[PDB]
């Protein structure tokens, strides 16, 4: 299964699944900087699922590893903003992170396999 390009539609599909999850609600759009004026000083690099989808659709990811690094930043930014590990949003972030990691594993595996096959000879 050595299609070097197949990751992109696989990631579009997975982002669609994540937008259908009620658990993505708090991560679907950039955090409001006027609503959270201190957000700026806790979080250096904001990240949300609309930004990831638009970066993919612009052709500005070279690999699913780069998409995966931005999705992981959403979840790390939530673990950093959370004042409690028994909070609504941080709790939503941990379930969504598990769903994402369960689905991205095969995408990364298939891509890395396809690149090794391309450089086999
Ligand atoms: O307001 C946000 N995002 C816009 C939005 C949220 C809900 C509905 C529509 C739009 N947030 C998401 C990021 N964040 C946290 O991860 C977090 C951890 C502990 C408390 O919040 C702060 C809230």
């Amino acid at each position: 299964s050595y299609d070097i390009q197949a990751w992109k539609k696989q990631c579009e599909e997975l982002l669609n699944l994540i937008f259908q999850c009620e658990d993505s609600e708090p991560f679907r759009q950039p955090v409001d900087l006027l609503e959270y004026p201190d957000y700026r000083d806790i979080i250096d690099t904001p990240m949300d699922f609309a930004t990831v989808r638009e970066t993919l659709e612009a052709g500005n990811y070279e690999s699913p590893m780069e998409l995966c690094k931005d999705v992981r930043l959403i979840f790390s930014n939530s673990k950093a903003y959370t004042p409690s590990k028994r909070s609504r949003i941080y709790s939503m972030s941990l379930r969504l992170s598990a769903f994402f990691e369960e689905h991205i594993s095969s995408v990364l595996s298939d891509y890395k396999s396809a690149l090794r096959f391309h450089k086999r000879n």
